[PDB]
């Protein structure tokens, strides 16, 4: 009935994919989403709308989109709302939630922190 | 005698060095390293070479360069580590120490998940 999509930049290098596919991985352990989707912006499959589509296609009516970026830019602010028409498709039934990237939590800063000491 | 400098993309929007601004503030306000330092890549400043230079002129000799960003890219491997001339302005007797970026660390499906619940 509700489907997360995480939602990333895309790169020519392999990279970013990988983290999102283990970020949903680690997602789908935790059993909490009945569907749990991945879409890139730009570079990879899948992408944006492949991702969206496909959560729809298993009967999700509430989709939940994950920003998976530290920061709000272009790419969150224009062009992923565009993506999924909340500026300018998808059946009259089903709405997207567009959430919040990861900002300045104090867990990123633990984060931070662990690397500093290649930890 | 040890600095940390975090490094983060730069935009066009300010949001993106607010949160490394942010970032920093938090990690002095843990009182764990003598000397804490901000620089972005482009549109910003400080840039990079500022960044370590500033450290440098506070007295460090083991200069902490942690890549504040999810996941490898073009810009953690080549322009980064090409602007601290890993790769190719640094005494002799100073070292760069380049750290790992963010990566798929469990805190940050931690965050993730609770910003797939609007918290
Ligand atoms: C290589 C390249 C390929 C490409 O994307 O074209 C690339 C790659 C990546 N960018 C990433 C992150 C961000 N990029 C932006 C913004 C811009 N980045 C841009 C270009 C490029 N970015 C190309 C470099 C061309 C060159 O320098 O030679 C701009 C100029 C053009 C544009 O993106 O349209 C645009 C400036 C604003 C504008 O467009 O006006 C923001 C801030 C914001 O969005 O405002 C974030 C914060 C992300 C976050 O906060 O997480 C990540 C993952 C970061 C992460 O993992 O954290 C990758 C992956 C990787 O580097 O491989
Ligand atoms: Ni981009
Ligand atoms: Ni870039």
């Amino acid at each position: 009935m509700e489907a997360l999509v995480l939602v990333g930049h895309g790169s020519r290098l392999p990279y970013s994919k990988e983290l999102l596919v283990k970020l949903a991985e680690k997602v789908k352990e935790r059993n909490l989403f009945p569907i749990v989707e991945i879409g890139l912006m730009e570079f990879s499959e899948p992408t944006i709308p492949q991702a969206v589509k496909k959560a729809i296609e298993q009967g999700a009516k509430r989709i939940i989109v994950v920003p998976v970026f530290l920061a709000h830019g272009i790419h969150t602010t224009r062009d992923i709302p565009r993506l999924l028409g909340l500026i300018e498709e998808i059946p009259e039934d089903v709405e997207i939630i567009y959430r919040e990237p990861i900002g300045a939590d104090d867990r990123i800063v633990d984060i931070i922190i662990d690397r500093a000491f290649g930890r």
